[PDB]
């Protein structure tokens, strides 16, 4: 099995407990490490926040406990604009010295390959990432030639039916990539007004439209295309979408006026990690669709989607049914690294159920 552990920089700056640097993180837990994005500068790599080139050196040691943990740096994300990225692999002037740019980068830094976050290309793009994809790759075997283990090339995709097909050309993109990263946790999100859970795993046979919003057939879809099995890993989120609801209706199909309030540690709108859902889980209403099979919770006007051990597990038998490559967890610094706020004291609660169930098979 493949356990590729995303770990975001910036949860750094979460305060108290909510801090977390590459230092929490279990080094026989995951098989891949991937720290979250770098940044683009004078078309060439770079790293993001100030303390980068440390941090990829607390990450990176941790190797030296487990030698076959592999780390990867992942470019992109939400805060990284299309536009951008869309920009620099049309003018070959400008991906050619990307390119060239970050085997060096990444071999400074001792990182063992890199994770294109091209966060959804547009339909005028699908043309470009897979050259970019492409000829990535063949700079990579030919850095490999001299005498060193080739660096490993891999992609996030959007898991959405219009999202694929606008621009992505799966087929061609998964004979370049080592393994794909389904974000399969990319479904309902927040607002067109209903209340709906971000990651089911089946359909709900309560509606019809929007089949194409779940994990089951975001994955054969996936295989449909092209991409082997071998290759394509099924995110799993690690954290809930908070709703704050507008009216007393709490089934699903009920109004909602907004994002969910910020958790104290977490402090985003609509988000909540893990950790701060098992408190807030003290009091609340526990729920649970059974065909899609994922729980939500209610507490005062806010409703939570999200994944608890089972509903994890499940996902993580799915997965292992299928035949895929392996699982993805969105952030290991949003589950419970520290252990200490979901009950059992057990730490990386969500990370290991999906662990136990690639390993006892
Ligand atoms: C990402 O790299 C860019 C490369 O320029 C850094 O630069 C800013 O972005 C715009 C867009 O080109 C520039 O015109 C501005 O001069 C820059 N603004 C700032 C805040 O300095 C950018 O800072 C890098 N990103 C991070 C956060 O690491």
């Amino acid at each position: 099995y493949k356990l590729i552990c995303y770990y975001t920089s910036w949860s750094q700056y979460r305060e108290g407990d909510g801090s977390c640097f590459p230092d929490a993180i279990d080094p026989f837990l995951c098989t891949h490490v991937i720290y979250s994005f770098a940044n683009i500068s004078n078309n060439e790599i770079d790293t993001w926040e100030w303390n980068d080139v440390t941090l990829y050196d607390t990450l990176n040691t941790l190797k030296n406990r487990n030698p076959n943990l592999k780390t990867l740096l992942s470019v992109g994300g939400w805060n990284y604009g299309s536009q951008r990225f869309s920009k620099i692999a049309s003018k070959t002037q400008s991906r050619r010295t990307f390119i060239k740019s970050v085997p060096p980068f990444l071999r400074t830094h001792g990182f063992d390959g890199l994770d294109l976050a091209w966060l959804w290309p547009g339909w005028r793009d699908k043309r470009h990432l897979t050259t970019l994809v492409k000829e990535m790759k063949a700079e990579f075997v030919r850095e490999a030639q001299a005498g060193t283990e080739q660096l490993l090339l891999s992609a996030a995709v959007t898991a959405g039916k219009i999202a694929i097909d606008r621009g992505y050309d799966i087929a061609q993109i998964s004979r370049h990539l080592d393994f794909i990263s389904l974000l399969t946790y990319d479904f309902h999100g927040a607002w067109r007004q209903t209340v709906g859970h971000h990651s089911p795993l089946f359909r709900g046979n309560e509606d019809a439209s929007s089949r194409f919003s779940n994990a089951d057939y975001a994955v054969s879809y996936m295989l449909r295309l092209g991409a082997p099995a071998n290759k394509l890993v099924m995110g799993i989120p690690t954290f809930g979408r908070s709703y704050t609801l507008a009216s007393s209706k709490t089934d699903v199909g009920a109004p909602i006026s907004g994002p969910g309030i910020p958790g104290r540690f977490t402090k985003w709108k609509g988000i909540l990690a893990y950790y701060e859902i098992c408190d807030f889980l003290h009091g609340a209403t526990t729920h649970r669709f059974r065909d899609q099979q994922v729980p939500y919770a209610t507490k005062g006007n806010q409703w939570v989607a999200y994944d608890d051990q089972e509903s994890v597990k499940n996902k993580a038998r799915y997965l292992k049914n299928r035949q895929l490559a392996g699982a993805m967890v969105w952030a290991l610094d949003l589950d419970d690294f520290r252990g200490t706020f979901c009950g059992q004291n057990l730490t990386f609660p969500l990370t290991s159920a999906i662990k136990d169930v690639l390993a006892r098979v």
